């Protein structure tokens, strides 16, 4: 159900002083030689800023792709740090619409305000190696990501070792990879970094912050190691903190407060980033632990100990000072520690979230779409930033007899696809709340069917399910939406205590739990920005609210399609004249197939409550998975 317009831009992202060069393809799919017209309307939210247009006389079945200069949005035409929509209609000489497609355009200083982050990793077909022979596949994936406006790339497992992350050699072995013995060809990584940069995006190098590999000579004296306070998973009290598998040490850890380690790892990362052309550091840690310095390793006094997480903010501030031209972030697994970390000098906030983490809502697991929203909100409240969420989908898991341990593993045995709507709902839940779901991946992997991958597990190169063509196309639609409406979703936009409600035409209230922890509802809530309100409608009709879909297709995640819904929104404190004005300026947009980020005007009536306060009664024509109502106010 995709179009053949092949709408493409020269870059993924633009500075305000940079022209947008667009190319589009006009197809005469008719039996008559005639003028075919491409009309590309440039919208800023509901406002049509420009109409672009070009017509070409084409013989039957003839196509023409526009050349450089033919469709252009000149420099200094668009306000900075904003998203726009290009709404394209191809028409014949009778004004019949032959095909339609929409594309967002992102104008921004850099990726920090509205991060749209994808991963890049080695190829499962080639022992998870990163190889020059796979560049053509990577470049096809990267072209698709460019046209999805991705502004940043997480280079996963491209490093040699934690203390020598990207040396100047042609190839290296990743010796810590004991399961497949992956290799890296450095020219391949450099070519991927150069290609990312051609699009305007940045390249982030993933590496641990405190680690060294256990089978390499220590890069510093034991005075700089960190020690366990209590006997546990990382070894005995008074011994170096060690990550082991099957009684074999894999990594030892340094004290974040060690100045020698701070200087060592910052300088090592600077050299590695300069070797590869990287733009910053995607940090990680093995997990939190109560620890002692070397000087205190023999103490049993808890007041002499500290949690690693209580020194991460200081360590990151030191890294930022030592890496001033580089971007920096640190995964905070399950978002446990935003309160501790809120003042740290990270450029973006990144959390890998798991359903077994404790929810930001309180004492429940982080397993539902509403728990993802709550974490996003918690980060915005603490830092003012939009949370990048790693929330890997389905994660099929097996035992040794390949017995499935979950329903997604049953799908794997059936050579099935990812459950498209499950992935889209998680992406929707996170973006509607003001975050970004880091889900898309360039992995040169055959199960991605020529498109882009979807992250399924912590080891990003693994793709056990197929990405259907439908999911590839709908992922593209959703990325255009998250770009085009970024200013409505995450630019000084906060929760609204006004409680919208959603009804069918025949007397049912479909909004039942505004926290989004129960399914079988139209999850409905509002947000407030500077001159507007939004109402998010996430369709959970007839489906559960768990975001991960570990069941795969054993638990259907296509919600029951709705039509002709009514949404109410109270305007208490607003005059009738202002309400009437607002009612003529209610719009809806959706990334689902019926609109593909197009915006429509909604019929709306102003009624009053018992006290004469205005209430909007908004007619919503359709809800597939995700609608956003935009109320100018």
């Amino acid at each position: 159900n995709g179009n053949m317009i092949n709408l493409t831009t020269d870059k993924a992202v633009y500075q305000a002083g940079e022209a947008v060069h667009l190319n589009l393809t006009l197809n005469n799919t008719t039996s008559l030689a005639q003028n075919i017209t491409a009309t590309a309307e440039v919208y800023s939210l509901e406002n049509k800023l420009k109409t672009l247009q070009y017509t070409k006389y084409l013989l039957p079945n003839e196509s023409y792709t526009t050349q450089k200069g033919e469709f252009v949005i000149p420099a200094n035409s668009l306000a900075n740090n904003r998203g726009y929509l290009l709404k394209v209609n191809i028409s014949d000489s009778q004004n019949n619409i032959l095909e339609q497609g929409n594309r967002a355009i992102a104008v921004e200083d850099d990726w920090r305000t509205f991060p749209r982050y994808a991963a890049i990793g080695g190829s499962q077909k080639d022992n998870n190696s990163v190889l020059t022979k796979n560049l053509p596949d990577y470049y096809r994936e990267l072209e698709q990501m460019k046209n999805m406006n991705i502004n940043s790339y997480f280079f996963y497992d491209v490093y040699k070792s934690a203390t020598n992350p990207f040396p100047n050699v042609p190839k290296f072995d990743q010796s810590w990879n004991w399961w497949s013995h992956s290799q890296v060809e450095t020219d391949a990584v450099k070519a991927l970094v150069n290609r990312v940069h051609q699009t305007g995006a940045v390249a982030m190098l993933y590496n641990m912050i405190l680690a060294q590999n256990a089978n390499e000579t220590a890069v510093l004296p034991d005075t700089e190691y960190i020690y366990n306070y209590e006997t546990g998973g990382y070894g005995q009290n008074g011994q170096v903190m060690t990550y082991s598998i099957d009684d074999k040490p894999l990594q030892y850890y340094y004290n974040p407060l060690s100045k020698s380690w701070q200087n060592y790892i910052s300088n090592a990362m600077a050299q590695a980033m300069k070797n590869g052309g990287f733009d910053g550091w995607q940090g990680d840690t093995i997990g939190d632990n109560r620890v002692l310095s070397h000087n205190q390793k023999d103490s049993r006094d808890i007041a002499h100990s500290f949690m690693l997480s209580d020194v991460y903010a200081e360590f990151l501030n030191k890294m930022k000072e030592k890496l001033p031209q580089y971007y920096l972030t640190l995964n905070d697994v399950n978002g446990e520690n935003i309160s501790k970390l809120a003042n740290s000098k990270q450029d973006v906030i990144y959390n890998e979230l798991w359903p077994f983490g404790t929810s930001a809502l309180g004492n429940r697991p982080q397993e539902s779409y509403g728990d993802l929203k709550a974490r996003v909100d918690q980060v915005r409240q603490a830092t003012g930033k939009s949370l990048i969420v790693g929330a890997y989908m389905e994660e099929p898991k097996f035992d040794d007899n390949r017995i499935p341990l979950n329903g997604a593993a049953r799908d794997v045995l059936a050579s099935a696809t990812y459950q498209t709507d499950a992935v889209l709902l998680t992406t929707a839940a996170i973006a509607a709340a003001g975050g970004y779901h880091m889900s898309l991946a360039a992995l040169a992997n055959p199960n991605d069917g020529g498109g882009v991958g979807v992250l399924e597990t912590a080891y990003y190169p693994t793709q056990s399910l197929k990405v259907s063509k439908e999911l590839n196309r709908k992922n593209y639609h959703y990325q255009q939406f998250i770009t085009a409406y970024e200013n409505l979703l995450r630019d000084k936009v906060e929760n609204d205590s006004a409680e919208p409600q959603t009804f069918t035409a025949n007397g049912r209230q479909l909004s039942q739990d505004a926290l989004g922890i129960n399914g079988d509802q139209v999850w409905t809530y509002a947000k407030k920005g500077n001159d507007f309100r939004t109402i998010q409608l996430l369709n959970l009709m007839g489906i559960t609210s768990d975001w991960k879909n570990e069941d795969g297709y054993e638990n259907n995640k296509t919600p029951d399609e709705q039509t002709n819904l009514l949404v109410t929104y109270p305007l208490t404190g607003v005059s009738m004249a202002e309400a009437d004005r607002i009612a003529k300026q209610v719009y809806l947009t959706s990334p689902d197939d019926w609109l593909q980020s197009s915006m429509i005007s909604l019929a709306t009536q102003v009624k009053t409550n018992e006290n004469g306060d205005p209430v909007l009664y908004i007619q919503v024509p359709r809800l597939t998975l995700w609608d956003m109502i935009y109320i100018l106010e």
